[PDB]
């Protein structure tokens, strides 16, 4: 039959890297194979994709964070545990998609806000309410996704009153850059960065609890798993496989260490047994 199907995935770093997995995971356990295909823009693009197919230039599986789907269902930022969003977003893409949330990756890549070790040892900073206060003096260097989402600065600022001196809007390696040749003070680092653990920097905790959970879990069209059902059982092979430790390790051997994600991806497949080698 020759049946194929279409993996999606933002330009991004640990958005290749699982999307890659899938694809992988797909290819070594069912007799599909799989396009990978690279989305630019923002978190809309793969959720509109989707919903169009991989039959109608779209795309059929993906890997979505469930802070966002929650906070698109909500039309409102809002606080829960793990839990309260991935059921939720996983009732409501059934009952309004037919798009189907397979189980969770392993892993929170939220956003953060960050700063330097020494400047949060020389103004005391622990939390966003302690930065807060002092935002009128520096500059905040964030990617496009925070500066534009719903879920990001837009509803933090308001939450906070932060008043960051102007924002810069940056490319995710760039920021990285920025704020240790200090061309910006704050940046929007992401938890499984895989820079972050090598800049000395001091994550920020988030007090009063503005952001969602963002969970990682492969989400697909009901009418692929109709037509494919051995996928949920495939896919969920991943469920738990990736820690936050995991995912920043393999997001800094291609940052860090310039290895191509299609590598660092089936690697750790192999190494943890989730396939065998040809
Ligand atoms: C581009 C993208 O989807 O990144 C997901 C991580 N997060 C939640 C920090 C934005």
């Amino acid at each position: 039959a020759n049946d194929t199907v279409v993996v999606g995935s933002i330009i991004f770093t640990e958005g290749i890297i699982v999307a890659n997995m899938v694809a992988e995971m797909i290819e070594a356990h069912t007799d599909l194979k799989v396009v990978r295909k690279l989305n630019l823009g923002g978190v809309n693009v793969n959720f509109e994709a989707i919903k169009r197919g991989g039959a109608n230039n779209g795309i059929d599986i993906y890997v979505e964070y469930t802070g966002h789907g929650l906070v698109d269902i909500l039309g409102f930022p809002a606080t829960t545990d793990p839990e309260g969003a991935y059921e939720t977003v996983k009732k409501e893409y059934k009952r309004k998609w037919n798009i189907v949330w397979l189980k969770p990756l392993g892993f929170n890549n939220t956003y953060t806000l960050t700063v330097k070790d020494e400047l949060a040892k020389q103004y005391n900073l622990k939390t966003f309410s302690d930065l807060a206060k002092i935002s009128d003096k520096l500059i905040l260097g964030a990617t496009m996704f925070f500066l534009e989402g719903p879920d990001g600065y837009p509803g933090l600022q308001k939450l906070y009153n932060f008043k960051f001196k102007h924002t810069k809007s940056m490319d995710m390696g760039i920021r990285y850059t920025a704020i240790d040749n200090n061309e910006v003070q704050v940046i929007d680092a992401w938890a499984t960065d895989g820079l972050l653990v090598s800049h000395k920097l001091k994550i920020l905790e988030d007090d009063k609890a503005f952001f969602p959970p963002y969970y990682a879990a492969p989400i697909i069209r009901q009418d692929v798993l109709d037509k494919h059902p051995e996928l949920k059982d495939v896919l969920n092979k991943l469920a738990n496989q990736i820690s936050l430790e995991e995912m920043q390790k393999l997001n800094y051997k291609v940052d860090g260490e310039g290895q191509d994600p299609a590598k660092v991806a089936k690697e750790f497949l192999k190494e943890k047994g989730l396939i065998l080698q040809v």
